[PDB]
C-alpha cells in the first residue's frame, strides 16, 4: 500500500508516548525484569514493553496501525495472564487498557485519513 510512511511513523511516534504518560507508574516502560521475576517467560509466548516498541517503530517493524495495536495489546494481555488479580501490575494493566484504549481509537482514525 501506497501511503506515505513518514507521516504515519511521527504518528505512531506520538501515539506511543500518549500510551505512555498513561502509564504514570513506569510498570511497563520496560521489558518485565528477568533479574526480579525469573519464572515470567515460562507462559509468556511474546513479551512486550513501551521501550521495545520504540525499538521497533525506528527498526520499522510496524508497517500499519494494527500491528501497533496489536503489540501495545500485548503489554496488556501479558500483565493480566501473569500477575495474580490482587496485584499493583495487574490493576494498573486493568486501568491501562480502558485508558490506552481511547488513545488508539482516536490514532486509528488518524491513521485511516492517510492511504
Ligand atoms: C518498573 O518496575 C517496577 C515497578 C513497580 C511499580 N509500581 C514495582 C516493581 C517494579 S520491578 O522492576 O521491581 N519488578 C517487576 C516485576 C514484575 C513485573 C514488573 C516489574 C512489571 C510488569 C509490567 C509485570 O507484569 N511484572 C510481572
Amino acid at each position: 500500500m501506497e501511503m506515505q510512511l513518514t507521516p504515519f511513523l511521527i504518528l505512531l511516534r506520538k501515539t506511543l508516548e500518549q500510551l505512555q504518560e498513561k502509564d504514570t507508574g513506569n510498570i511497563f516502560s520496560e521489558p518485565v525484569p528477568l533479574s526480579e521475576v525469573p519464572d515470567y517467560l515460562d507462559h509468556i509466548k511474546k513479551p512486550m514493553d513501551f521501550f521495545t516498541m520504540k525499538q521497533n517503530l525506528e527498526a520499522y517493524r510496524y508497517l500499519n496501525f494494527d500491528d501497533f495495536e496489536e503489540d501495545f495489546n500485548l503489554i496488556v494481555s501479558n500483565c493480566l495472564k501473569y500477575n495474580a488479580k490482587d496485584t499493583i501490575f495487574y490493576r494498573a494493566a486493568v486501568r491501562l487498557r480502558e485508558q490506552g484504549g481511547a488513545v488508539l481509537r482516536q490514532a486509528r482514525r488518524q491513521a485511516e485519513k492517510m492511504g
